[PDB]
């Protein structure tokens, strides 16, 4: 084993979504922006966007919601701030990796989300 440490600079966001939609509100264009801004200043970056759902339906819906919500969020980075595609990975987890307790309306919504990080040497 070995010793390490590293100083890096880190963006990450969170993106919450309403019932059985893939919409990105309009109130999240600008949280994107701010994971744009840091992808076109560290040319080297890339970001896997990572999308989620609740636990109401089958694993296998959630899946696909999960993944159209990633892309929903990938297509704004792309289209909408001009982020080269290739450097902007969208998968989904389905239902599978919730942070919040499904078995309330307040939990399910925090659980309805797609996640994405960058990080940059510092
Ligand atoms: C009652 C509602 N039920 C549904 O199961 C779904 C979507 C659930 C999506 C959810 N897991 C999320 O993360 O948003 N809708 C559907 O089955 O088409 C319904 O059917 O009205
Ligand atoms: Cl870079």
């Amino acid at each position: 084993s070995n010793a390490a440490v590293a100083e890096v600079v880190r963006v990450q966001l969170d993106v919450k979504f309403d019932f059985d939609k893939s919409k990105v509100k309009e109130n999240s264009y600008a949280d994107i922006k701010n994971l744009a801004d840091f992808m076109k200043q560290y040319p080297s970056t890339s970001t896997t966007v990572e999308g989620h759902t609740d636990s109401v339906g089958t694993d296998a819906y959630n899946q696909k919601l999960s993944e159209r919500r990633a892309n929903a969020v990938r297509d704004v980075l792309v289209n909408e701030y001009g982020v080269e595609g290739g450097r902007v990975n969208a998968v989904g987890y389905g239902e599978s990796r919730p942070v919040a307790d499904n078995a309330t309306a307040e939990g399910r919504a925090i659980n309805r989300r797609v996640e994405a990080e960058v990080e940059a040497e510092a």
